């Protein structure tokens, strides 16, 4: 069940922006958006690919345990922030494209759609380059289908151990507060090309209180200088609906 | 740990603020750590509330707490504080140091189970007596900030004897502060403001992952009233931000 809420479109409106707020309060069973449509649109992953892929990476071994290093071998990376040495989180929070990059092609094209598969994980579309398919690739997810996955990462009720589901969600905690305490995953797919804009994600949870709530926003973009909405405009929505 | 050194440059924050206290800060890769205080490092505390992390520990190891998703309901009956009048989880209680709620798990425990674990983990005097709900905040249990560095080493380590899964859900209920460059796991302690001459204690306690460097510390100072209760944090944190670990 997902209701639409036009008291969100303000924030949208206000900035110019097309995109999609989904935000599901205790569970999925019931979820609010200002988009029918466009909640269930599947669009590339980017960066938020780092969640399966990290869950893959510890179930299959290629991540040993928690305190793995991914060293770097002073071959130039795309980002300077990414030339260093990175924990798995450190890896997450600066999304290190090419620590990811190497999982997944240590994964293996087999694997990866095996755990894609139980993972309920999109299109499941992992064609055309295992280093490349969550960024230029065919994989797509929607808005929805991010926050049933993540609820699944919450309650440890993924297809992988409760231990290697808890080392992910302590490597996406971006906010503690005494009040409440933020998981979340940025998403960027590049400035899309000629009238076919790139995607921006936010997505993640919020525990508040005894509650809890499910989020995950996205959006068109085609000039980087916009790239702070994709945190700015559901920021606003859950502040005034009075979770963080 | 590994090696321990004195290194009185910190006592600029100490004396600042006139603090009898002792801060311990250690590196994981080196194994080295270094103290304003050899002497009172070494010194025995009460726990208080920086006890909830191997209590947290234990009340899951027993199955005392079902999971990270158990709620401790408040019944009615007043408590100490209105923080604590509600429904928790368990990181609500461990943040806002919800005693009842740990007094529970504790009496749930039972001395010896409690008694088997706090020599598992080599958690200070291991004196459990004058009472079961009260041992670590008024009783007889004490420990010092080098035990509770090396402690919270072994939780960070999950070298602890408890499953990994159980300190795994106990490390994320003590985040306190994050930040895209570095992680902040840390308790709070406060016994009270003391008697006359013997002055109450105050703890802060944790460790810091920045880069793929681990920083353990242990803060614990003197303390005979509430208004000074924020230099738990303050001092540390001073010392740690021009140690260039945080901020």
């Amino acid at each position: 069940s997902i209701t639409e809420n036009t008291s969100w479109n303000k924030e949208f409106s206000a900035e110019a922006v097309n995109g999609v707020f989904v935000l599901c309060k205790s569970s999925s069973k019931s979820c609010a958006t200002n988009d029918l449509a466009r909640a269930s649109k599947e669009y590339l992953p980017a960066s938020t690919f780092k969640i399966p892929n990290a869950i893959i990476g510890l179930e299959t071994g290629v991540i040993k345990n928690e305190h793995q290093v991914f060293k770097w071998d002073g071959k130039p990376r795309a980002m300077k922030q990414w030339e260093r040495d990175l924990t798995l989180r450190g890896a997450i929070q600066v999304s290190a494209v090419p620590v990811f990059q190497q999982i997944a092609r240590e994964v293996g094209e087999v694997r990866m759609q095996k755990y894609l598969k139980k993972f309920s994980y999109g299109n499941q579309n992992i064609s055309g380059g295992i280093d490349k398919f969550a960024l230029e690739g065919q994989l797509r997810i929607s808005a929805v289908n991010q926050v049933e996955f993540l609820e699944s990462l919450y309650l440890n009720k993924l297809s992988a151990s409760k231990e290697n589901q808890l080392i992910v969600k302590e490597a996406l905690v971006t906010e503690a507060a005494p009040e409440y305490l933020v998981h979340s995953k940025t998403g960027f797919s590049g400035v899309g090309t000629e009238s076919n804009p790139g995607v921006a994600w936010w997505v993640g949870w919020v525990e508040k209180e005894t509650e809890v709530y499910f989020f995950a926003f996205n959006m068109d973009i085609d000039n980087e200088s916009k790239l702070p909405l994709r945190k700015s405009i559901p920021t606003k929505i859950m502040e005034s609906e009075g979770i963080i």
